[PDB]
Parts: structure tokens; C-alpha cells; sequence
């Protein structure tokens, strides 16, 4: 039943020590063990620890070429199988040394709970993945939902480290474990419900986050091989107390077909058209809800246009509040264009002689007249508050650059019912997971939609309060929150990281290297997960929470294998987690066989 | 009675040396020891120290595979139990080595006092926590009240390290140990009183810092377990000479129900309604006491609005000094609004044709008029003061963005008596502890309240003087005093750190990592305390006061275990402190269970 004995040839310190592996037992690199030592007065002191180094030496072989004789039986040789243990816990916390010869044994039952501080987690423990020998690793939800700890940060080489798919596994674990229930017993209103929970996620890389609403045909065939190979009792999900089933209550939203002058509205998706709902903003919303700054996120040097943008934002806001009509466009009455080079065919003209702006192009043209033509090119003084003409043209030119890409999204030609039906609500009643398909959008349109949608949820939580947890799963954090660049979308993320704990917005974010992301986003994550990391980044300052033992291991980490670090447990523990039950590509949705 | 003997196999130097543990004795890692050696001429020299390394070896084992046989007795081997002693003090200051074979014994009586420099502390020593075996740790109050020492800085993993709970323990020890008396009698005029010691603390994270008035139902069940396990003589509080009771005279202040257009005033309290008093500021107080800059504390790039803020601050200051009325609002006579988009409703129009500003939004609207509409936009040059319109709308817009969150706190509609009663006074007569509930406020409203309150106490001490000690207990020191940002709330924290010693304001600050806080705040902390530190941060330059021997140990410190480092004693000492006698959550007050 024991696994080894504490070695005496090496120093035995309370923090770290070596032990010799017993015959007939194997010790893997990441095994969790427990050793119990006796004090002089006879009181026990238990040491819970994790293996970080493992080796084998040949005892007494002398010259190396003796092996041929040695293994033939001619020369006597003993094999020395040794393991180093990094102590994570001392239950009576006497920092005394164990005695050499104390029995080392695998932490398997309550001993494992003590080894992973599961007593500190209490009911808030939920499946975080599988350990070496099929024992689920317990994550403390109180360090994920804001109660005691913030959000999560996942890192690793894209394509190899499985961060996005792991984040979806964490979502499945959180929704399917009842951990939101158990930890909603904490109080009646501080945080409450497992039904209340919601998740918002964006489909940046094209068509990969759709088919969460269809089961993965391939899961059992790939997962059978793992259960066959590692000799597990069952499929991993059942080991977790998790079901091997896809996401439920899923809302799929996509931009409207990039329709050029077409009133017909259909989503852009080629590979999936069923169950996909188009989402659009309206010109009047755009001005009423102050969406203008979220067009501006350059992730480069640029200038300080904050004055210009702030002024026109307020001008549009008061304009939209002045609108009395039910339409989705913005009616402006002060647009006269003798020779502002726009054509007169298509402008819908109001009953009161006003011009009704129906497309994003018109909204930008009207911004051009007020800023650069209102009075023979010097512009409307009330719109350009003495701002430089160059500064104006930059602003205008960046709006022009993205309007070809953003125009289908922001529509003033729609009628009021179409606008209320197509309006993007990541918090719609009865929906648990909302996927926003921004894959066909441009690098600018993408962060526009991400910007206002995150802001809309956050504004909603400020206004309403914090008894519903909303999960935002965001890949490529560096572009959204760059280390030195300053931007409005970054600002909303700064708001979710720093204030979202007590507001109820949890970020499960991922990036290839945390060193390219804003320090304040990475710093505010209680849970840090590491996939296969780059050999150069492992020694960076952002990954010191990995002991040196772990970087070399972290360079060859296999897909499906992650190192999670959570505040309760002072060491990274390695975990594997099942394949997605949810389809992650089109052919995994095969209703009828292959 | 002895514990070991100085070893002769390792070097014996006066600063560091090893000794062999006697059989039947246990030597923990942080134990305090004394060894006495004899000079050639017969004079004794005492060495007091602290263990920093401890190990066990197998002496006389050739191969590690022999280990199993060794335990049976088949082969011969002896266990070597050795400890390294980091010398902290020599009674006679002679830097001569102790001879191998000198006797090592636990510092237990007067010897313990000599190891912890308690003779330097004199009457100013007070309990700072419990040592390895039940003896209280002396803390030098003179290094906390400003006489020879200053303030306190606590570092550690939030949620695991118990820094907030420890800080309240320090208040409890300071108030209930009569140390304020003992060290007040050196000269009564110089520094006077245990009744004159007060505390101000802020309740940000949850409803966690209310119910400090109420006893903790759960602490006997939790503290019984520790006394049972560690074989201590009594409950830890009795060991310290401290009582297990809550704070004596407490005042709980809360924001006013976020009342929308409601004259009724009630605290925002949802779980604790009894004993909570609402606090409010008045528009007139806002202008008279110069509360304007403290709205602006973004702690980022921001802008140079200091000129704008300084101008409008002085303008509102002279405006308030000109006010003759008894009302709480500000009456301005130069506000005309022919098309300012303002409303025709009750402005409590004055008898003299002036407008009486009663809400924060009105004050911002009047500011918008003077700065952006006065002379059809260019404004009153006694207000805009040649400042650009972009900067002007920026100052305006940031006031607008924050107005919704700060409006319920700043009321000019209140009557003079409601104002004098609801005014927040951390120094109220007959109060020892003041708790400010800002958990319901936004990130901006919180920074505001903390700013003007800390400034109010600081101004009062400048004006009055220093025979009352006021303790400010502040968690999350990284957001309030960032390392690189610059804000007014950081400036009052800087004034407290650099001047608070001789003014009587002592800061008990806590943050996850000292490396994220302003250097000047952390540098002026005479007492540094460390709970479980991040593996990454222990090697940072801000934690060099931890010797390398401690780092690995500090990575795994258990909740309730802290390393205090004080100027008198040259090394960090590990301590344990009781569970809170005061309730720290709702169900702790009245659980009636077990
Ligand atoms: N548990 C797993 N084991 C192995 N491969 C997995 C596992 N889960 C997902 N994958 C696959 O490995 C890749 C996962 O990477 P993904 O998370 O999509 O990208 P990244 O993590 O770089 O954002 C995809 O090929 C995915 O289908
Ligand atoms: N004396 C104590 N010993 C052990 N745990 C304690 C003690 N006092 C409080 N705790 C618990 O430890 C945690 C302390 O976290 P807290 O102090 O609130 O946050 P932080 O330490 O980051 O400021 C909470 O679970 C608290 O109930
Ligand atoms: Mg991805």
C-alpha cells in the first residue's frame, strides 16, 4: 500500500525531500503523495507534497561497460528509483524534518483532499480536470465567481496549447457541476442561482465556435483511445461527475450578409444557416448609446483624438435625444450641401424638410460637413471645438476606413420592429451561452462589436446589480488589452478585471503570452492556467509562478494537458481534461454516419 | 532541559552556525534558541538566534537502495538531526565563535526576551501574535505610533493570506493591551491616552466589515480545534493577555439608499439595518471644503486638468463663502438658460432671483453653462480662464460620467439639521472605531469618499495637533496608491505616510504585492508583515527583507500564519494569531449552531 521510504542520502527538509521508490510501484512526475512522521513526543505530523523530479541510478556498477555482465546476472547491481517531493502542505504545520525511512504513500482519499486544500474549498470545489490517476482536480469557485477570487487567465502556444477549448470545458464544468448552486447557498442575495448564470463568447477565428449546439460525433472515438490507453475506469466526464453532452440554451448571432443596398436581412454564415439569428445596431442607438468611441481602437501610436471623439459623441447624443420620430435613423435638419459632393437621389427626406440618415456612410458624411465644410471648409465651430483640421481628417479618415467594413452592422434603414428583433442581447432571458460571430468582420469591426457588447453588459451590471454571474470568454487578450497601448475596449476590460468581481462579470481570458497583455488584466486573475508554453517565455517575469521544475516540463506539454494554479494550492498541478462534447467544426456534426 | 550541541562538522561562525538535535527533542524551523559559550578567560558570551535550516540525514549509508534494509536493523546507520542557527543577538557584543559541543536550548524566559530585543521595547512591547510554543511576540508600539516607528504594511495572497483579518487583530491588541497607556506616560503632555486612540476603516469588498460590534459565534469551535491540536494551555487570547471580545465603541456609516428624487434618507444596508447611520455630503460643503479634485482619481494617463480643476475649485470656494443662506445648496445668480436644454421645474428659485443648486447634476449643469455656454460658448473668462474647449468638455464629461454614482451622496436638497446629523465624522466624540460602507458605491464614488474622508482627518490633525492617534486600515493599497499613477487620493496617502508619524495618523496598509504600490508609501512602513506570498513576488526587490531561507516556507504558509518583521528584531519571526472574536459575516452573529 505504501509507495516508498524517505531517503537519508539526501537532505530531508520540511519544504522539500527525497524518497526511494518501493519495488512494484511506479511514481510519475506529477504524483501527489503523503508521508506521516512521528515526533519525539509521539504526536504525528503529516506532510503533503507533489513530485517535481524523478530519476533512476545504478547502485554499485562501478565501470559503465559492466552493464552487459551486470544485467546478465554476473555482477550484483541494485536499481535506485528516487523521487523528489515539493511539500505543499504540513497539516500540523510544524516545519520539522521527516525521518528517513518514513513511509511515503499516494494521497488517495481524504489525504488527497488535504493535499489539494479541498477543505478550504468546501462546497465550492468543482471539477477542474483529471489528475494523474483519474482523481478530479478540485477548483475553488469562490476564486472564480468574485466571492474570494477574481477571473481566470489561460496561456499557451496557439494551436498547440488548448486554451479556448479548455475555457469551454471550464464553462461546461461550472454549469454542469451544480457548483453555482452549492456556492449560491453562501447568501440569499450576495450571489445567487445556477440558472442565473450566463456566458458571452465571440467567434474570432472563422466558424469554430458555432456547432456548440450539436454534439461532437468524434468525441467517443478519440476519448475511447485515451480510456483504453491510461486504463481508466470510465470515460473522463463520468470520472468528473460531468455529462459528456454539448452546450444547451445557445444563441447564435451573426452580421447581416454584408448586404449592399439590400433591405433583405440574412446572416453571413455559409456553413451554418439554421438557428443563426442576425444582429444589427441602428444609427439612432449608435448616437443615443454613445457607441462612437468604440470605433476608435487603433492598437498603435495614433494621436490623442479623445477630445474630438468625446465632443462628437456628445453632439450625436443630444441630437439623438432630440429625435422625436420612431425611425431607426437620425434626422438632422442642418445639412445643406450645395457642393459637398454627395448625390441627392437616395436621402430619405423628412416631412419637416430634414434629412434622415439611414446608412453609416451618410452618418460619416454628415460628420464631414459639420467638421470640414459647414462654413466654406472651416467647418461648423460648434462641432469642431477649435480642433486642428488635421486632427479632424484623421478622425474622419479612420471612420471612412472602417465604414466599408462596419456599414452592414449599423443600419438606419431598418424599421423599428426589425431593429428590436435583431438587437444583440447577450443577456436574453432563457439563453445560457451567446456566441457572437465576428469572424467575417474586419480587424476593426471585430473590436467595435466586442467593445460595445462588453460595455453594454457592464453598464447593465452597474445599473442592475450583482446576483447573476456573466462569463466572458475572450481569446487573444493581447489585441484587446495590449501592455502599453491605451484604448476604450481595453478600458472596458480594465473595468471587468478591476471591478467585475463585485459586479458579477467574470473574464475567462486567453493569450499566447501574458507578457504581451496589460499587467492589470493578467494581475487580477485568481486562476492561472498554462498550456504548452514557448521555451523563451517560460523564464519571463510573467511566469515565475511556475517553479523551475515546471518550465522544462511546460515546453513539451501535450495538447489536452494544462497546469492550473489556484490560490488555495501553492503549486501548479498538472491536469488533463476530456475532448469537447460540443462540436468545434462542421464535420463533427454528422447526424447520419461517416 | 537542553536541546542540542554545537556541531563541529560544519563551520562555527559568530553570525551563523549548526548544532545537532539531542535525541527526544524536536527542532522546528522558526524556533528561537540560545547557546552560551565560555571565553578562554572564563567570561561567558551568549548567542541568541533563530533556526533557518533544519534537516535529517542517514549517516553511514552507502547506497540509497540499502535504505529498506537499514530500517530493519540489518545494516548500521544513525539518523542525524541538524539545525542551522541564524544569530540575531550576542549579549556581550564579542564576535567570537561558540565552541563545538556547547549546549543549545530553547529561549524560553528572560532568554526569549533577549532574543526578541524586548529590553529595547520596555513598556512599549505589546502582543503581536503567538510564537511556536505559546509565548506572545512583543511588538514595539513606538515603531507604530510615530515616536520611533511609523505605520504598517501587510503583504500576501488575498483570500489565502489573512492580512485584513490580521490588521483588525492588531487594532484589537493595540486597544485592549493598555500599550497606549504604558507608552503615553513617558510624558502626558507629549502624547496622551488610551481613550484617545481611534480607528477609521473602509468596508469595500462586501458586507464583511459590518458586525464588528457583535461577537463571533463560531470562533470557539474553530479556536478549540487549534488549541486541541497544538496542545496549548488555554485559548490563544488568554495567552496574549488580550480578551476575546469585539470592538467597544463602533459607528457604522452607509450611503443613502441611492434615493432617486426621494427626500427620505435610509442607509443602503440590505443585511444589516440596525445601528447603521446614513452619511451624506452637502453641495455647500462640497464647495467650501474643496471636494472637487477628489472626483478625479483615474490613476492613469488622464490629462493636465489640474489647471481646470484648480480653477473651478477656487471658483466654487469663493461662491460658497459668498453664500449667506442657511441652506445646504449653492445659490448662483448668474445662471440664465435660454436654450441650455435645462428643465423648467422647481429649482427652488431663490427670493432674490437666484437659482439654488440642490442636486449634483444641477451643479454640473451650471458648471457646463459657465464653461461651455456662457457667452454663446466661449464662457465666462472668470471661469474658462483661456482653457481649450476640448479640455473643458473633458473635465465636464468626466463629471457627467461619474454624476449618476456620486449624486445620492452629495445632496443640496437636504435641510440643515439632517445635514449636520448625517455628516461623516471619523473623529466623533465617544467613538473608537468608524466603519465606512462604500461597497455599494462605484469605483469612482469609493475613491471619492475615501479621498475626502482621509483629507478631512489629515486637515483636522494639521490644524489641531497630535495627542490622539488615528489608525487608518486600508486594504487593496495598489488601487489607492499605484506605483506609477498620480491622483489626489494617492497624494493624501503620501501625506499620511511621510508626515503622519508626527501628526498622529498611522496607516495599517495591505496589498497583494508591495511591488505594485507606490515606493514612498511602502518605504515608510516600519512594521512589515507577510502572509502566504506568491512564488513570483518573494524574489522581487520589495521583499528582500525576507531571507532566502524563508521564501520556500512563505510560499506555503497556512491561513492564520504571518511573518512579522520589525526594526528591533533583525529577522522575520513567524507567528499565529487567534480567529476573530468579532463577527466577520452575517451568519457569524447569530448562528446558534454547532
Ligand atoms: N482535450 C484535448 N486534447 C487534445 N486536443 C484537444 C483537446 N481539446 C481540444 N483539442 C483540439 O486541439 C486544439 C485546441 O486548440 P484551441 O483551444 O482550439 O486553440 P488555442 O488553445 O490555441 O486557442 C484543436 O485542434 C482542438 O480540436
Ligand atoms: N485567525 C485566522 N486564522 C485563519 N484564518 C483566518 C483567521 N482570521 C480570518 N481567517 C480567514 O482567512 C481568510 C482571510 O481573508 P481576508 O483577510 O478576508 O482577505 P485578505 O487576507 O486577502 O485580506 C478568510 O477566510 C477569513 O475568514
Ligand atoms: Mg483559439
Amino acid at each position: 500500500d505504501a509507495i516508498g521510504m524517505v531517503l537519508g542520502t539526501e537532505d530531508v527538509t520540511p519544504t522539500v525531500f527525497w524518497f526511494a521508490v518501493s519495488h512494484g510501484a511506479s511514481v510519475g512526475l506529477d504524483d501527489l503523495v503523503v508521508v506521516e512522521t512521528r515526533k519525539p513526543d509521539g504526536t504525528p505530523v503529516r506532510f503533503y507534497g507533489l513530485v517535481d523530479n524523478v530519476r533512476k541510478r545504478h547502485e554499485g556498477v562501478t565501470f559503465e561497460s559492466d552493464v552487459e555482465d551486470v544485467v546478465a546476472g554476473l555482477l550484483p547491481a541494485s536499481v535506485s528509483y528516487a523521487a523528489r517531493v515539493l511539500v505543499t502542505r504540513v497539516d500540523p504545520e510544524n516545519f520539522i524534518p521527516p525521518q528517513p525511512g518514513d513511509h511515503v504513500r499516494h494521497a488517495a482519499g481524504r489525504e488527497l483532499a488535504m493535499a489539494l486544500s479541498a477543505d478550504k474549498m468546501e462546497e465550492a470545489a468543482f471539477p477542474g480536470g483529471l489528475l494523474a490517476d483519474g482523481q478530479p482536480l478540485p477548483l475553488n469557485f469562490r476564486f472564480i465567481n468574485g466571492e474570494s477570487g477574481g477571473h481566470i487567465n489561460i496561456s499557451g502556444i496557439s494551436g498547440v496549447a488548448t486554451k479556448t477549448s479548455y475555457a469551454l470545458f471550464l464553462l461546461h464544468s461550472i454549469f454542469r457541476s451544480g457548483v453555482m448552486d452549492r456556492t449560491a447557498q453562501g447568501s440569499g442575495g450576495r450571489q445567487s442561482g445556477t440558472a442565473g448564470g450566463r456566458a458571452l463568447i465571440f467567434n474570432v477565428k472563422g466558424e469554430d465556435l458555432l456547432f456548440l449546439d450539436k454534439p461532437n460525433a468524434r468525441m467517443v472515438e478519440k476519448e475511447d483511445k485515451v480510456v483504453r490507453a491510461k486504463g481508466l475506469s470510465a470515460d473522463r466526464y463520468a470520472l468528473l461527475g460531468l455529462p459528456a453532452e454539448p452546450f444547451r440554451d445557445v444563441q447564435l448571432l451573426a452580421p447581416p450578409r454584408a448586404g449592399a443596398a439590400g433591405t433583405a436581412i440574412v446572416p453571413q454564415t455559409d456553413q451554418r444557416s439554421e438557428g443563426v439569428t442576425p444582429f444589427v445596431f441602428t444609427i439612432r442607438e449608435f448616437c443615443a448609446r454613445r457607441m462612437l468611441p468604440y470605433v476608435f481602437s487603433d492598437a498603435s501610436a495614433s494621436l490623442n483624438l479623445g477630445f474630438v471623439i468625446g465632443n462628437i459623441e456628445e453632439k450625436l447624443f443630444r441630437l439623438a435625444a432630440a429625435q422625436t420620430g420612431k425611425g431607426t435613423g437620425l434626422i438632422v435638419h442642418d445639412w445643406q450641401f450645395e457642393d459637398s459632393e454627395t448625390p441627392p437621389e437616395n436621402l430619405d427626406f423628412s416631412e419637416l424638410g430634414g434629412v434622415n440618415l439611414q446608412t453609416f456612410e451618410q452618418l460619416i458624411s454628415y460628420l464631414e460637413y459639420k467638421l470640414l465644410e459647414e462654413r466654406e471648409g472651416e467647418g461648423d465651430p460648434k462641432w469642431v471645438l477649435k480642433q486642428s483640421p488635421g486632427t479632424l481628417r484623421a478622425f474622419t479618415r479612420r471612420l471612412r476606413g472602417v465604414q466599408k467594413y462596419l456599414s452592414p452592422l449599423i443600419r438606419g434603414d431598418l424599421t423599428p420592429e426589425q431593429a428590436e428583433g435583431y438587437r444583440p442581447d447577450p443577456l436574453r432571458r432563457g439563453i445560457q451561452l451567446t456566441v457572437v460571430d465576428i469572424h467575417a468582420l474586419s480587424a476593426h469591426a471585430q473590436m467595435f462589436v466586442v467593445g460595445v457588447l462588453l460595455r453594454e453588459v457592464f453598464e447593465y451590471k452597474e445599473r442592475v446589480g450583482r446576483q447573476d454571474t456573466v462569463f466572458v470568454v475572450l481569446d487573444e487578450l493581447n489585441k484587446y488589452a495590449p501592455r502599453e497601448g491605451d484604448s476604450p475596449i481595453k478600458d472596458v476590460l480594465l473595468d471587468i478585471a478591476e471591478r467585475g468581481r463585485s459586479l458579477g462579470i467574470i473574464l475567462i481570458g486567453a493569450q499566447q503570452t501574458a507578457s504581451e497583455v496589460e499587467r492589470r488584466i493578467v494581475s487580477n486573475a485568481a486562476i492561472r492556467v498554462v498550456g504548452r508554453l514557448d521555451l523563451a517565455e517560460a523564464e519571463r517575469p510573467e511566469y515565475r509562478f511556475l517553479p523551475q521544475s515546471f518550465r522544462g516540463r511546460a515546453g513539451i506539454l501535450q495538447p489536452g494537458t494544462m497546469l492550473v494554479s489556484q490560490p488555495d494550492v501553492p503549486n501548479p498541478v498538472l491536469v488533463n481534461y476530456p475532448f469537447p462534447a460540443w462540436a468545434t467544426r462542421r464535420d463533427e456534426v454528422d447526424d447520419l454516419g461517416g
